[PDB]
């Protein structure tokens, strides 16, 4: 797939679309889906990473479990371990969290971890592909203002480097563009 | 009829973008200020008696027997859209003056250019014929848009009575609606 080139701002509407332009056209860009796009793709990568940087945690985190809910966690240490999650057994059925990735979203780690090892339970089976796709969903959800021009640069360069800066993970469009050639066309003045 | 429309920008030196509640709008510059004109000329050329100028430089024409007697036929219709020709002998005719708001330096192109409107239909009345020069009229004339260009001609397209299209059919404005938007978006 080629690379989308260069986009320079020419503004935004309704804290919703971002109007750009390069020598091809005009690109309308939904700013939500480019976040989202953004976002996933930071934190996908993050979680494939083999070895993060850890944060050891102020207060450290507990958490109580069934002696069937625990059995299947127990399986599935290698998988949580991959994806951020580090438990450490106290006693049966009982875990422990003392650090996790710096890169967790910033004052909701706590929520994260448990609803990361709330997935692992209702599959009971489930692999590090899948683990680490939904590991990097329940990150980028983690938390209509109008964007300036630089903030939008920002924004589309982000988007540029990602690996489909056209269709967002849930399968919105992030670009409609009209080129130089179809706005002639559309206008017929000089076509 | 559409609302105030508030400007994004410009591109290329040839497209405005602007929005309001309604969605998008995508301006040819070009196609608008023709629109612009055109609402102008056409209430101009609706005076039974407008401000007349002098030429500096007046005219010669001359034509074949029948397109003479296609332009005696027209005489009325001649001078209601500005073209005051005058008959000397055979053929051959003078202009001496046209009304003041001819677009300055293009008189004679134009004056050619609405009688020969007049020789091709062969009969053609006074409406039809004020259209078509004020038509003729709204093309003549000669970097990016400045802010107050911009705001300027957004609003003047909106007060013409028809922002959408050109005199020429073709359009002015490709608008997005919200709705067609969302569609898009599949929001």
């Amino acid at each position: 797939m080629d690379r989308v080139p260069i986009m320079y701002p020419i503004g935004q509407m309704h804290g919703t679309y971002i109007l750009a332009q390069n020598e091809n056209g005009l690109y309308i860009i939904d700013q939500h889906a480019a976040q989202e796009r953004i976002k996933y793709e930071y934190f996908r990568e993050k979680v494939g990473e083999v070895e993060p940087e850890v944060q050891e945690m102020i207060v450290p985190l507990t958490f109580h479990y069934s002696t069937n809910e625990a059995l299947i966690i127990e399986q599935h240490k290698q998988e949580l371990e991959s994806v951020g999650v580090f438990l450490e057994s106290f006693g049966s059925n009982s875990y422990i969290v003392r650090c996790h990735p710096a890169w967790f979203p910033k004052g909701e780690e706590a929520e994260l971890i448990e609803e990361i090892i709330q997935q692992v339970l209702d599959s009971k089976n489930i692999d590090i592909k899948k683990l680490r796709e939904e590991a990097a969903i329940m990150m980028s959800c983690k938390g209509n203002r109008h964007l300036r021009n630089d903030e939008i640069k920002a924004l589309l360069d982000d988007l540029r480097s990602t690996s489909d800066p056209f269709t967002c993970p849930h399968g919105r469009p992030i670009i409609i563009h009209h080129s130089t050639y179809e706005m002639e066309k559309m206008f017929k003045r000089v076509m």
